[PDB]
């Protein structure tokens, strides 16, 4: 089974900026690797993967240190930026009228992009096709963030004749 080394300190850094305590906090509330217990390659992924679940970051990383008395091990993560709007790319024009991004999303404009309260609002926008006839709409990969905050949602809209 994996190898296991003990921790000897966990520390959690922006990658650039600063880091809100807030943030910092939403980090250790869902990673389990801690001081003075081990870890493993594989918790360190699932402790990443928690990182990014919770929503805020853009990017995350593991940075391990070893050192006589434990690893110390870096949680380095980039918060996403303020959320300016959301845009819908239907075309390699959209069936939904201009203003329905605004709509859904507006309420979560001016504050950090969460990316689950994105994923909320985008089973709303599934759900507007749906009713407007396009019971086949699905987004084409993931949301493209910005650094000025503007989110693009590709979408196969669907053709109803």
């Amino acid at each position: 089974t994996e190898p296991r080394v003990l921790v000897s300190e966990v520390l959690v850094r922006p990658q650039s900026g600063q880091l809100t305590p807030e943030l910092e906090t939403q980090v250790y509330n869902v990673i389990r690797t801690q001081p003075g217990r081990t870890t493993t390659r594989s918790q360190l992924q699932e402790d990443i993967n928690a990182i990014f679940g919770t929503g805020f970051f853009s990017n995350v990383q593991a940075s391990p240190e070893d050192t006589p008395l434990g690893v110390r091990v870096s949680f380095i993560v980039q918060p996403n930026p303020v959320l300016s709007k959301v845009e819908i790319q239907a075309n390699p024009p959209s069936v939904l009228p201009q203003a329905t991004a605004d709509e859904i999303f507006r309420a979560q404009y001016g504050k950090i992009l969460n990316l689950r309260d994105l994923q909320e609002g985008i089973k709303e926008l599934t759900k507007r096709y749906q009713d407007q006839g396009y019971v086949l709409a699905n987004v084409v990969g993931a949301p493209q963030v910005s650094e000025n905050g503007v989110v693009t949602l590709q979408v196969a809209e669907g053709v109803v004749e």
